[PDB]
């Protein structure tokens, strides 16, 4: 199945070259998978969604997404017009409050929820988690992201936009799970991107249009806009049996399209997240 002119990322993860339109998919489109979005929450009203999105716990009074963030990742991993795996289950996951803060107490709670909270959902494909998040480096984050990853989730994370070494930073450094970096649309490392040996796989992640709240949309930039290309191509990935959740993030990295990437450290993988469809 073919989505015209679509997000540069989108088109992207489909193509061996940046600069195309047009986004190549496997018609099954995560359908049977689930994508936990651990962020600000999700505007499971929007009509992008088409229901298949969902508020599952939120950490604040409301479970509303009154930031745009989480609504923009849960839109990069399933919606309609702007996501990857365009038939996926979205749960949101409110640890981020309206400012996209949040204590490292509420997160490591939030992963740890959606551990547990996954066996009262029907994920017949499996479970994704991605988390377009992350603060300084802490161990007790890791560990979470970490405990996650081990109970059956691919757990995505963003390698965070600070432009240095991601080991610095968590989850990016808990190394069991997929770090995500951010690529732009003529294949150079975003200005922002985190590196580092951590780093796993790099998305399309500036200049990312996905939904936003307000029945809107919007184009921002940064590692939590490549997470959910990543996320939402494990969930892709899933449904076609492709691979597993304790192996898609290597997995995406052993069929990402090498060496296309420009301006990557010496150190960091050069490897951009790529479907590999074959019409």
């Amino acid at each position: 199945a073919a989505q015209t002119n679509a997000p540069w990322g989108l088109a992207r993860i489909s193509s061996t070259s940046p600069g195309t339109s047009t986004y190549y998919y496997d018609e099954s489109a995560g359908q049977g998978s689930c994508v936990y979005v651990i962020d600000t929450g999700i505007e499971a009203s929007h009509p992008e969604f088409e229901g298949r999105a969902q508020m599952v716990k939120t950490y604040y009074y409301s479970s509303r997404d009154g930031n745009g963030h989480g609504t923009h990742c849960a839109g990069t991993v399933g919606s309609r017009t702007y996501g990857v795996a365009k038939k996926t289950q979205l749960f949101g996951v409110k640890v981020l409050d309206d400012n996209g803060s949040g204590q490292y107490s509420t997160i490591i709670a939030g992963m740890d929820f959606v551990a547990s909270d996954k066996n009262n959902r029907n994920c017949p494909k499996g479970v994704v988690a991605s988390l377009s998040l992350g603060g300084g480096y802490s161990s007790s984050v890791n560990s979470a992201a970490a405990r996650l990853q081990s109970s059956g989730v691919m757990v995505a994370v963003a390698a965070g936009n600070n432009n240095a070494d991601a080991r610095n930073y968590s989850p990016a450094s808990e190394p069991s799970v997929c770090t995500v970096g951010a690529s732009d649309r003529y294949d150079r490392r975003s200005s922002f991107s985190n590196y580092g040996s951590v780093l796993d796989i790099f998305g399309p992640g500036t200049s990312i249009l996905s939904t936003w709240i307000g029945g809107s949309t919007r184009s921002i930039s940064g590692t939590s806009m490549a997470t959910p290309h990543v996320a939402g191509l494990a969930a892709y990935l899933m449904t076609l049996g492709k691979t597993t959740a304790a192996s898609a993030c290597r997995y995406i990295a052993d069929t990402a399209n090498k060496g296309d990437l420009s301006n990557i450290p010496f150190g960091t993988v050069n490897l951009l997240a790529y479907n590999n469809y074959q019409a």
